[PDB]
């Protein structure tokens, strides 16, 4: 049960990714975390084929829309989100 | 390619209000709400159909031009089933 | 029933514009809001007259304390707001 | 012209309580509060007489300067019906 | 000198939460929590031994460098009757 | 009654303030305050000697992780804090 993750400068990209990566595979979307700078964060749990798949078309789609800041999978075994 | 979300994202309260205003005014959108991400950055949410929608978010862009800084401007088609799920709300 | 607006960099120039304000015409004051980056929306509602009034006098007073982003008034037909 | 509000906004939290303690010390005037407004600004409200709140203000101004920055000074004469009512509070 | 706080410092969340679990997997530590202070600063607490301590650090700072910034990286050694009680919490 | 606050650019360079002040002295830990920027102030309270003495510690302790903004100490008659 991996987390999935795409940071972005705006919210508008950050929307963007959490829809891509909801319609690309079997992912629940935990939420959205702002930590200033203009910075969003959108995590997703689910099976680590599906986090995988999920957040590289979420930085796919966020890409069109504003500049992604990272895109990161932890293959965890929700202790380690805020 | 029926439902969708639009978004307006300011830099500054005041041009955020104008969107707002102009978005439901100009087509048959409904305001979801804002969001401030902080850098003076505001994000004006709506729901309608995606018709509405794009007409609503060109029309609030151009409204809170006039105001101040538009930062981005876009539209995401929704399925109709879940519409407002993927929103921080 | 208009909602006016003044955006400043500075809180001290957004309490001298609801001040200038309230004294000038028959307007009620909404409230605040920050949104970072030192910026501060004083909102009032009341009247068309007495909001654009208001307004006036509320950007003109706050410009001799800081700077004054924005001015604006909408006549609405308070849902609109955050 | 009796009633006043009284403000120092620094750059700095520890100068914005260095102009609380040396406003309250120097003047008449009673401490309402503090408001954060981001960009590490601080805001420092007074309320008093008119004289004693311009009396605080200079002395809150001159101490928060060897601590930190000042960004504005400014004095406020109100109705002394509603003095506060004008604050975000 | 036994017990001891550690922290990595990052511009960026996802740098953070990386740093979080590098440091978890590479030392015998436990999360205490996460701090954001603006500008994109994000701090990830760690507790446990000195030794320990010192290796999830460099682990958790080597691994959220992959990611993004890493603004801070610091040990704590602590008294070990009351570990926690300088925190913000 | 004192009153002793160290400002780091920084929440590392605080905690490292923290700990050094109350090594150091007879001094309760007030808490700690983030006004943007990744300005956090830290603020202790006890007799005025342990608080100028906790206070040059926590400021030379917190300079050697980031950089201090300021050191103050306020020999007061808590009201003034926010």
């Amino acid at each position: 049960e991996a987390l999935g993750m795409v940071e972005t400068k705006g919210l508008t990209a950050a929307i963007e990714a959490a829809d891509a990566m909801v319609a690309s595979a079997n992912v629940m979307l935990v939420g959205y975390e702002k930590i200033g700078l203009g910075l969003v964060t959108v995590i997703v749990r689910g099976d680590v084929g599906a986090v995988k798949a999920a957040t590289d078309a979420g930085a796919a789609a966020a890409r069109n829309v504003g500049e992604v800041k990272a895109v990161h999978v932890i293959p965890r075994p929700e202790k380690i989100l805020p």
